[PDB]
């Protein structure tokens, strides 16, 4: 197939074999802020440094996937301070704000945005990646936000 291969992480569900490995409160079943066509998102209320970390040893080959990308409801507030890492060989390799990534735009309150990150342009990663997180950095509580879709891409 000539289209572009994709990895389905989170869709509704953990898939592929992801598993949760998630240290900061979370919920994979949330149901009050969930996209058109989907059952569920992952909430996760950024506090404490919390993170909502998706785990699948060696499962994400860059030799089959240039970027990781999720959808992401920024709640009431939007604007979130949260880190995207990328985990390879069992430790974090690096780090982006989603900010950043989303243009230098902190993320809108009140519906969805996608966000994709590119392994080797955003990361400098490639080889097998072990996982990603979404990571508070604020410590003080931030409003919840809500994560659909991830899903790794060609
Ligand atoms: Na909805």
């Amino acid at each position: 197939g000539a289209m572009g291969e994709s990895l389905s992480i989170y869709k509704s569900g953990l898939k592929n074999d992801f598993q949760d490995w998630s240290w900061g409160e979370h919920s994979l079943t949330d149901t009050t802020n969930v996209e058109s066509g989907e059952t569920n998102s992952i909430s996760f209320t950024p506090k404490a440094y919390g993170a909502v970390f998706l785990g699948c040893f060696e499962c994400i080959d860059t030799d089959t996937y240039n970027n990781i990308e999720f959808d992401i409801n920024g709640g009431s507030s939007g604007a979130q301070l949260l880190r995207i890492t990328v985990v390879k060989n069992s430790k974090s390799v690096g780090s982006k704000l989603i900010t950043d990534l989303n243009g230098g735009t902190p993320i809108e309150a009140n519906s969805w945005t996608k966000i994709k990150a590119s392994f080797i342009d955003d990361f400098k990663v490639s080889g097998k990646v072990d996982g990603i997180w979404i990571q508070d950095i604020k410590g003080d509580t931030q409003s919840t936000v809500y994560i659909s879709n991830i899903i790794a891409t060609a």
